[PDB]
């Protein structure tokens, strides 16, 4: 059920939106497009579902990649989210994410950014 | 192109790990990942992303990849991002950090994710 | 000043947390937290530090703080860090991610640091 | 232990100068003069530490703030490091850290940096 579950479009408090396929042993497939940052029209992410969950009430473990080069900009970094899917009535996809971008050695203190961002189904 | 050339191969950490990647298609990274530590046994399926087309300014390479812990022998009902860069020269080496997030229960989500760093140096 | 006034009180989260904080002295907080969850009971002592001065073109206030998780009653062995921001208007609220790191030997540091988010308000 | 082992003048490879002093039943307090960033001279920090730490070959849990703002320059920001000190031949105090930046709601998406400091003393 996670599969058809998590395969959707979702859409988050900044107004993004992630465009995902689950697939029946663990493969995330999609696009994300972003309300935020140095970002225009979509971008490839790829990741990684666990596509035999407990069935205890725990929430679905996933995660997946952005890297922000796409064919018409290229902000020269990388997100990851980490987080679970959450079924039901009111799905969502609960999630913290690191931003890396590429810098010198000396820079690479302020190299990563870190957040949270919370997903809900919109089809 | 050299961003290929350096991300692909077999990388290890201070724990011993086995992280065996390919970077190509223009930004898709994929292989498998063994732990020597923690509920793992065995290979592991990665995807990531990275940007290929870096900057040349002296800059490193960004670049994220996901696993989740379930194989066909076992299964941690959880998954790791990593999120970071690939930084060339003549000690290369992936500088990393990232989130642990374990499927729980509402009532246990502020314990699901762990936080770390990992340097990767090439075998 | 209005930075001090604004976060001087008492505090709740989304777990229920009780953050009773004294901002003065020209950027110290100082006050006592008591945890709705994990191995804690009654109040521990908290420390930190906020931006005394901070800008007035509708950013947030800076903050930070600090409990170790030892009192009379109980030891966990543990401290956790919050930074985040007081952002004042309808609605106050105070933003934070936090680090909650566990004693443990070398080989087990991987496992040390959880990390989350906490938003705080005023009651 | 931890009192003696704690207080002193530490740096990190950034080459910071951290300068602290552990009180009996958890207090740090101290200064910060930071080597990278919008900084200058010495920064206020305060923290706290768990004063009864296990005697397994764990860890001291701990963690400290500094708010960015001093006599003569204002970041308007403020980072906690949460981490352990480790004692013995080769003492350390093993960090993450979490720097969030006062911002608009529209940005706060990217006001907060992650990273990591390993400090070794000095004297
Ligand atoms: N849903 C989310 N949107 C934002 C966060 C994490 S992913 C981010 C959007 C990123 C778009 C691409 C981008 O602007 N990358 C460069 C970031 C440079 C940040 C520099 C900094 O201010 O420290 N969460
Ligand atoms: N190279 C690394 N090895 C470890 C860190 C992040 S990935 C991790 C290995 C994870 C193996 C799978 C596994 O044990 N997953 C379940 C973790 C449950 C942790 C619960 C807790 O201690 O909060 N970095
Ligand atoms: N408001 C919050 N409450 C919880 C989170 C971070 S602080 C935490 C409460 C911590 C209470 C003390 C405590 O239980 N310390 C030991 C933590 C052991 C977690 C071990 C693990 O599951 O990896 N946010
Ligand atoms: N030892 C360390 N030094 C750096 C890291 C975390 S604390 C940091 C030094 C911070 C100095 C004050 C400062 O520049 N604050 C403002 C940061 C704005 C970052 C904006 C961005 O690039 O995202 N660790």
């Amino acid at each position: 059920p996670a599969e058809a579950g998590i395969t959707g479009t979702w859409s988050d408090q900044l107004g993004d939106t992630f465009i995902v396929t689950a697939g029946a042993d663990g493969a995330l497939t999609g696009t994300y497009e972003s309300a935020v940052g140095n970002a225009e029209s979509r971008y490839v992410l790829t990741g990684r579902y666990d596509s035999a969950p407990a069935t205890d009430g725990s929430g679905t473990a996933l995660g997946w990649t952005v890297a922000w080069k796409n064919n018409s900009k290229n902000a020269h970094s990388a997100t990851t989210w980490s987080g679970q899917y959450v079924g039901g009535a009111d799905a969502k996809i609960n999630t913290q994410w690191l931003l890396t971008s590429g810098t010198t050695n000396a820079n690479a203190w302020k190299s990563t950014l870190v957040g949270h961002d919370t997903f809900t189904k919109v089809k």
